[PDB]
């Protein structure tokens, strides 16, 4: 069977992380050969850059065309830039097939997509003074980069409008955690932790996968192959049920990038209310769930509220986050801010892609 997966991408600066490359990674994620309902893509933008937000909006709109195309004709890789670079043998066909016209159409619409991304970049290339204004008319909450409220925006998924074939697409969530003067944010680490919490509130998939913003998925089946190991040259795998003391794997394991791993390993918990996890009833509830998921009773809105709450600024204060929970904040000794901490304690599984 196929378990839900939450996929994290972290970006920080559109000027060293070109929006188009991020777009291609995201498009490779949204087109993944896996049940649409059970794959979700969270994109932390630590820079709160409207260029990124809009590029992401654009990306989702293009995904509406690109994803059904890929699934219909079994395309790989499912990141457009690298797909259209693979040379094709047109000579082998006597006449234009339906595939190649679908595809010439598609490439054209992708080149148009690129053009509007370039437009966004260039438009951004010199600061307006009164700050950026949304296509709405309301001011952009991210303009003050070290001083701005939490932002979450969900694209696609169940109420983000179908693809070109009337089918739904995976959730695509924009997240920019609160930044305030006087609070540390611990960089990518504090970002991964906040994404753990947000994803827990919105979807709560039993597995997590963290990809760099330039790591596009090579093979649309990557998640299925991973599940072929996670539930009963070569790549990195790890499985452990650790009862026990002295036998087997001792202590924590640290997982970085490109690896599907089980969520609950993050959480401590030997087989109490205690806010070790910070104060959010919804979140700890989520940590106490068998096979992940949210209570369907909750409505998209008020859980959007608690999702904004778990990325507030000082949520982690007086909590184990960054200390013994999640991605671990460094410069003391641990030699981390390099991975998610998987506690020995209980069930642990990792499948990494090549
Ligand atoms: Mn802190």
């Amino acid at each position: 069977q196929l378990a839900a997966v939450d996929i994290f991408v972290s970006t920080v600066d559109p000027l060293k992380e070109p929006p188009l490359v991020t777009a291609n990674t995201v498009l490779s994620i949204l087109a993944v050969d896996y049940p649409v309902d059970k794959v979700s893509c969270y994109v932390s933008d630590d820079g709160a850059a409207m260029l990124s937000f809009e590029s992401l909006a654009e990306t989702s709109e293009f995904a509406r065309k690109w994803v059904p195309f890929c699934k219909k004709y079994s395309i790989e890789p499912r990141a457009p830039e690298w797909y259209f670079a693979a040379k094709i043998d047109y000579l082998k066909d006597k006449v234009q097939t339906s595939f190649v016209k679908d595809r010439r159409a598609m490439k054209r619409e992708y080149e148009e997509f690129k053009i509007r991304i370039n437009a966004l970049v260039s438009k951004a290339l010199k600061c307006p003074e009164e700050g950026w204004v949304m296509q709405d008319g309301t001011p952009w909450p991210g303009n003050n980069t070290r001083d701005h409220p939490g932002m979450i925006q969900v694209f696609l998924g169940q109420n983000g409008g179908l693809d070109a074939e009337g089918n739904e697409l995976p959730r695509l969530v924009y997240v920019s955690r609160e930044k305030r003067p006087g609070f540390q944010h611990h960089k990518k680490a504090g970002a991964m932790n906040a994404l753990v919490r947000v994803s827990a509130v919105l979807t709560n998939g039993p597995f997590i996968l963290n990809l760099d913003c330039d790591h596009y998925i090579n093979n649309s089946k990557a998640l299925r192959e991973a599940m072929c190991f996670l539930m009963d040259n070569r790549n990195t795998v790890f499985f452990d049920i650790n009862l026990r003391g002295l036998d087997g794997i001792q202590g924590p394991v640290y997982v970085g990038t490109g690896c599907v791993f089980n969520r609950t390993a993050l959480y401590g918990y030997e087989p109490s209310l205690e806010k070790r996890f910070g104060q959010s009833a919804v979140f700890v509830a989520s940590t106490l769930m068998e096979n992940g998921g949210v209570p369907p009773s909750a409505t998209p809105e008020n859980l959007l509220k608690e999702a904004i709450h778990v990325i507030s600024c000082g949520y982690e204060d007086k909590s184990d986050w960054g200390m013994e929970i999640g991605w671990i904040y460094g410069s003391v000794t641990e030699d981390i801010l390099t991975g998610f901490k998987m506690h020995a304690r209980g069930w642990r599984s990792i499948y990494c892609m090549p």
